[PDB]
């Protein structure tokens, strides 16, 4: 059972029996999905991200501020929290991307309309095809930066 890139793993804090996927390093208590195997997998999906770019990113420099700082560590912290804010419903995914990403797309939401196998960043990619049309991913690492994926279409 269980999707690609689903492992069924074991949290610490307790009996946290949850699930896990090494594909979008999204997590969650409860069972990915349903008795099809495959579904497959679409020729094209569309999806929105938020970005922060770090001191290491092949482009220190964004819309927000023009020399970027902060390291990896301190990047992986703010997607940290606002995948919190984000899951907690006391901010949207498109609210943070906006005012937050590191991309020029935020002023579209975060989004970047439909893409093809082949188009983006392999980790992106990866990352976006095993999502499922409104699943967002967790921390997703590209030479770009730090990602939050959400999946639109």
């Amino acid at each position: 059972k269980l999707p690609p890139g689903w492992e069924k793993r074991m949290s610490r804090s307790s009996g946290r029996v949850y699930y896990a996927n090494h594909i979008t390093n999204a997590s969650q208590w409860e069972r990915p999905s349903g008795g099809k195997n495959g579904q497959g997998e679409p020729a094209r999906v569309r999806c929105s991200h938020l970005l922060v770019k770090h001191s290491q990113s092949r482009r220190p420099s964004s819309w927000r501020q023009e020399k970027i700082t902060r390291t990896k560590e301190e990047a992986l912290e703010l997607i940290n929290g606002y995948i919190q804010k984000i899951k907690s419903g006391e901010e949207d995914f498109e609210s943070l991307a906006s005012q937050f990403s590191d991309c020029s797309s935020a002023k579209a939401r975060g989004d970047l309309g439909a893409f093809s196998r082949g188009q983006m960043q392999k980790p992106f990619e990866d990352a976006s095809f095993a999502l499922r049309t409104g699943e967002m991913s967790g921390p997703v690492f590209t030479d770009s930066g730090i990602h939050i994926i959400l999946r639109t279409e």
